[PDB]
């Protein structure tokens, strides 16, 4: 696998989004992996709807938090609409998928990468964007403006984001707090420290969609 991987350079990452006050990061995280696997398999780059996952995933708790893997399973059991046809409102509403007509994409399943193993995560990122979790409650993560993030932070994971690349000393992360945070909405987090948990708990639970 390469020394550097960056899926934005390969045309598989859409613009950075802002979730607002709503704790919908789980939906935002699932969507960037869907957007990425569709580009890799069909060559078409499209934006998909986080709002549809916020309203229709009833294993999650809307704006109070939820699960990246249930949103991904939902897209494999049913499908998802374009972002354009089901735009983001920032509040959980009624599941309006039937009213929006035919689904725009549907996946063949979801897989988990082997937890607490840096090599497993690098090998999946070199194949597609992956949904990852980390601890973001710390003041250091919140006030990050740029550079390689070394912490400090513990392992109490609370936020879902998407890994879209890596380099010799970092993993490239797309976050959903808009462009006014970090490196235009991205963070580069330190890798290669021998710590199995990952800095800020990055190797705790990682998932990706399958499309044949």
């Amino acid at each position: 696998i390469p020394e550097y991987v960056d899926w934005r350079q390969k045309g598989a990452v859409t613009p950075v989004k802002n979730q607002g006050s709503c704790g919908s990061c789980w939906a935002f995280s699932a969507v960037v992996t869907i957007e990425g696997i569709i580009k890799i398999r069909t060559g078409n780059l499209n934006q998909y709807s986080e709002q549809e996952l916020l309203d229709c995933d009833r294993r999650s708790y809307g704006c109070n938090g939820g699960y990246p893997w249930s949103a991904l399973q939902l897209v494999a059991q049913y499908g998802i609409h374009y972002r354009n046809t089901y735009p983001y409102e920032g509040v959980q509403r009624y599941c309006r998928s039937r009213e929006k007509g035919p689904y725009a994409a549907k996946t063949d399943g979801v897989r988990q990468v082997q937890p607490y193993n840096q090599g497993a995560l690098l090998y999946s990122i070199a194949n597609q964007p992956v949904s990852v979790v980390l601890q973001a409650a710390g003041k250091d993560f919140q006030l990050y403006r740029g550079g390689i993030f070394v912490g400090p932070c513990g392992n109490k994971v609370d936020h879902a984001v998407a890994a879209v690349g890596y380099g010799p000393n970092y993993i490239l992360i797309k976050n959903s707090w808009g462009t006014g945070w970090g490196e235009n909405g991205y963070i580069r987090i330190k890798r290669g420290t021998g710590n199995s948990y990952g800095v800020c708990g990055l190797y705790t639970s990682s998932f990706y969609p399958v499309k044949n």
